[PDB]
């Protein structure tokens, strides 16, 4: 009789992200709405 | 009689992402709506 | 009698992504709606 | 009597992607709606 | 009596993709709706 419902719009049981950014350069211009882990 | 429902719009049991970015260059211009792990 | 339903719009049990980007170049211009792991 | 239904619009049990991009060049212009792992 | 249904619009039990891109060239212009692993 029991009902179990799980709804996840997004689920990760495990997520790993690794990002490396190195930038040398002059006069970059940017507009970013959301930034994670980034070099402009 | 029991009902189990799992709905996931997106599910990853495991996700791994590795990104490396190196940029040398002058005068880049960008508009980015979302940025993750990036060099403009 | 039991019913189990799993619906995933997208599921990866395992996903691995590796990206390497190096860019030398001058005066790039871009508009990107979503950016992951990228060099403009 | 039991019913099991799995529906996945997209499923990968395992996915591996490796991308390497190196670009030398001057004055590239791009509009990209989604970018992953890329050099403009 | 039991019914099992699996429906996947796309399923890969295993997928491997490797891409290498190197580009030397000047003044490329592109519009890309989706980009993965690419050099403009």
């Amino acid at each position: 009789d029991a009902e179990f419902r799980h709804d996840s719009g997004y689920e990760v049981h495990h997520q790993k992200l690794v990002f490396f950014a190195e930038d040398v350069g002059s006069n970059k211009g940017a507009i970013i709405g959301l930034m994670v882990g980034g070099v402009v």
